[PDB]
């Protein structure tokens, strides 16, 4: 296929450790797929997702009414990374500490771009994120982290006022997640106060800004995958192998009132 | 074998009580084997652990490229102890309080050396401990023990920032473990506050200095055993038997970001 | 694996002729494996050979006796060679005289380095050769080749005085082997006089200096192989393919009195 993995000077044993480090780092830093509906991958051919809507377009002849079918394009996101060939060759010799730091940086970079796309949008790919598509009022996060469980309760009130009924999850940015993990009250971290407000999870979301409170009842948020994360080969020289991680996706939000966005 | 146990003036009943006291005291004072991967014992022959790496070495002839295979030597750690022969002979007569205090001191001594080796290093045996091999920033322990769950939360933040994903355990030195056990807050000991920060265990580590927070996801810390703890015979006279405890091991840390070291 | 043979622009038919020329030239120029015990290859992981001995090392704590396990490192010996791609491509077209001269030079180079290592030592790899480890007195080779069977008989006397009992082989350097092959006495070459002194073989050893007389009773000389001779791929351009021969080994001599070294 287009990955051209068989052309890489990378052993089968070294691929297994690269695949492990990429999958483990990506899953650690992905927060969007824990709350959105993730489709089955459509394959390499699929290029657009039908929205079912119509666009008025000028008729080619009188007596004819013409409409373009509306769709959302998929975006191919590629993160290159460079591995040392000495570190690759050490794997068959029995090394357990080969430097897969460029794999982990690329998986963290690809996980951030996917979560920035879902929550903050990526407008060049015609992706309105959850923050922009939310019709609930955007709340402000207080600087005192002990006041955060009040504002999360205010976000849960807006979802209750909007009429949505599902288990709620709270996604926190890396700064806010740290701040509620390290600040205590009544002998409990603030993050444990937040656990008891919601039936879903308090989710570490290191890509996003601020916070999000949303329902995970299903059918509101759609991550449409063309192809999921794959590792491909670009080139190599004597010392290095140029690889990449890539995935093809788009994100669709169908319910504007299913989420509350929070920021500073 | 080399233990020469059959030459000892030690009865079978007395061996069973010596083996029991040594195993119970060693397991009580070992903290490293609760968090590191412990290999199967390689046997008495094994002398080195391959690191899989290569060392540049001068070629014997031009047109030849030579590399030494790198490895880590195992270290044989022996702790002698002396038992009274009157206490040994009392066992067959039905004594239940024979003085196995030199067994317990030797097992505690051998357990401390193993845990100092894993965590603080033993540089003459080319063993970089967990504290020296950690790439996360070293935190300072506060003198007020009620402020310890904040600094443990700061250590958990560094591991979350490093990207590692497993159940975290906290290893406390004997001074710190006592101080968080004897200080209370909200009607709970500080050690119980620490239990609720982590999904792993709060571990009494009487050999180490300060504290350690690390993941136990697996594959990061490797205790390679040549031979595990065995009791051997050295010599005897009319009144005493000279014995020893010994084990052959080395320790390897493969993941620098899998641990946070804490000290005063 | 690390050889990356599938990336080479070398046909299956051309590999078969390269493998044949490398194996035939290596076996022609190897003399050490005819007299030493050659182990089964330990695999790519193995990095050291246990000597079973102990090294005094400073104890980490009082009351503890520490010893490092001693071992001998394996050395990876690589000989690069460059083949013409026109000569490679001629093989499928039915050529029988493709220039495998760089293969034969590399196999001769790798065979010499292995035999210099066994007999003359390679001290950077901590390999004491047979000549240095021999405790028998070193004899001098006479300039008259007709006087060589006397000095070989003197070497056989030293082995008889040392008490060793096995079939003796004589290894001659390329200069000495030529000189005893081309000089005649009583209508026989001097090499045929040497054949009748020993029950083993008179062995052409083109790598070594001088001569060696040793027993092949077994258990005295140990060639420990990690991986045996393999052909790997480095790189290629339009005109050439860069390949290499490599093997990983060390040599151990266990019996100092099992050999007599001879020189000029």
């Amino acid at each position: 296929n287009n990955l051209y993995r068989d052309l890489a000077p990378v052993t089968e044993a070294a691929w297994a450790e690269i695949e492990l480090e990429a999958a483990r780092t990506f899953k650690r830093h992905i927060a969007g797929r824990r709350v959105v509906d993730v489709s089955d991958p459509g394959g390499p051919v699929t290029a657009a997702v039908s929205t079912g809507r119509l666009i008025d377009v000028k008729a080619p002849t009188n007596g004819v009414i013409a409409h373009l079918r509306a769709s959302k394009p998929l975006v191919r996101l590629r993160v290159p990374f460079t591995l040392s060939r000495n570190e690759i060759d050490d794997v068959e010799r029995g090394s357990k500490d080969s430097d897969w730091e460029p794999v982990k940086e690329a998986a963290k970079k690809l996980a951030f771009v996917e979560d920035r796309t879902i929550f903050e949008g990526y407008s060049a790919a015609s992706i309105e994120g959850i923050r922009s598509a939310s019709s609930n009022p955007a709340l402000t996060l207080p600087e005192d982290p002990r006041e955060i469980p009040d504002v999360i309760s205010q976000a849960l009130s807006e979802l209750r006022l909007a009429g949505v009924d599902g288990p709620y999850s709270v996604l926190l940015s890396a700064d806010v997640y740290t701040k509620v993990s390290e600040t205590s009250d009544h002998g409990y971290p603030i993050r444990e106060h937040l656990n008891r407000l919601v039936d879903g999870d308090i989710i570490w979301a290191p890509a996003i800004d601020g916070a999000f409170v949303l329902t995970t009842r299903g059918g509101d948020f759609d991550l449409q995958l063309g192809t999921d994360v794959a590792i491909g080969y670009a080139s190599h020289d004597t010392d290095t192998v140029r690889l990449y991680l890539q995935e093809t996706l788009t994100f669709l939000c169908y319910t504007a009132e299913a989420s509350v966005a929070l920021s500073h």
